[PDB]
C-alpha cells in the first residue's frame, strides 16, 4: 500500500470518476 493509493482510495471515496478527478494514480 501507499498514500497515492489511499488517497486514491480517498479519490473512489470522493467517487472516484465520480469525484470529477482523475485518479491520483
Amino acid at each position: 500500500e501507499e498514500e497515492a493509493v489511499r488517497l486514491y482510495i480517498q479519490w473512489l471515496k470522493d467517487g472516484g470518476p465520480s469525484s470529477g478527478r482523475p485518479p491520483p494514480s
